């Protein structure tokens, strides 16, 4: 099938997704990864991250009517990647110009004042080369943060500052 | 020569290790991966599962007088991997004909009647594809129960099972 690989995701049903209505595609390999954060709580235990990506994708959907969770991928303080709407799926993180060319990865929580566990730092590295080798993103894809992108105070000030420190980042 | 796209692993120091006094190296590429699990407390958040490598290690060397713990990496059910001897030094998981061409990881628990959770298997598999983008195993490596090389019931029953059922699996 989809044999245990890439990225060490989990899977939609693994956190008890509802399921997307999302149909619109992505155009592989994509140029763009854009990184906001979620200002919601946060989590530093598998179960504890898998119920809080189903209370984001909750709040996105029955509240905002979004056909799935606006990210095409979460990030929990356990260290963990979230599956959401995934690499071939446009999301709603970034706005109608950069919907269409990214992938879009949240971290769970307000990173106003604070910053993600070193080991969630590692899973958004992970993910991301994971992509690469998938065909998803392109191997020089570039990283821009949600300021960069859109009229915003996230992915939080300091969590903007460490992804403005990454290879792949582009001012 | 070849640095990309592979993984997390919580780093020795992030999980409070001894240093290592080991010394001996493996020769690269290593054909064969030996599983095993430690038959010990299993753990399922960040902060219990880098308290149990810690006391794997103290077991190992405190009380067997090994030059560090015995296996190259340690998986937990917070479904992170744990670097343990690493890529490069020969461990001790699997007796003096196999230690010497072999990587060996741990799962954290006991298996005999319990599976560990799809995280953990998740983690496991995507570090072996990791081993090989970076040269450390061969591409066509092997997967073997400890239980293969070994007089043991590791893995354990439910784990054995599970792992005769990967793609690289060699009884």
């Amino acid at each position: 099938e989809d044999p245990p690989a890439c990225g060490s995701i989990v899977p939609r049903r693994e956190w008890r997704a509802l399921a997307s209505e999302c149909r619109e595609r992505l155009t592989r390999p994509v140029r763009y990864v854009v990184v906001s954060h979620t200002a919601g709580s946060h989590c530093d235990t598998p179960a504890s991250c898998a119920q809080q990506a189903q209370n984001v994708q909750s709040y996105h959907v029955r509240n905002l009517g979004w056909c799935d969770v606006g990210y095409n991928f979460l990030i929990g303080e356990d260290g963990l990647v979230y599956e959401g709407r995934g690499w071939n799926i446009k999301g709603a993180h970034a706005g109608p110009t950069w919907n269409p060319i990214s992938i879009g990865i949240s971290f769970m929580g307000n990173y106003m004042n604070r910053v993600p566990p070193p080991r969630a730092l590692r899973a958004a590295q992970n993910l991301l080369a994971c992509g690469v080798a998938l065909g998803a993103l392109r191997s020089n894809y570039e990283v821009k943060g949600h300021r960069d992108v859109q009229p915003t105070l996230s992915p939080g000030d300091r969590l903007y500052e460490i992804i403005q420190t990454w290879s792949h980042y582009r001012a």
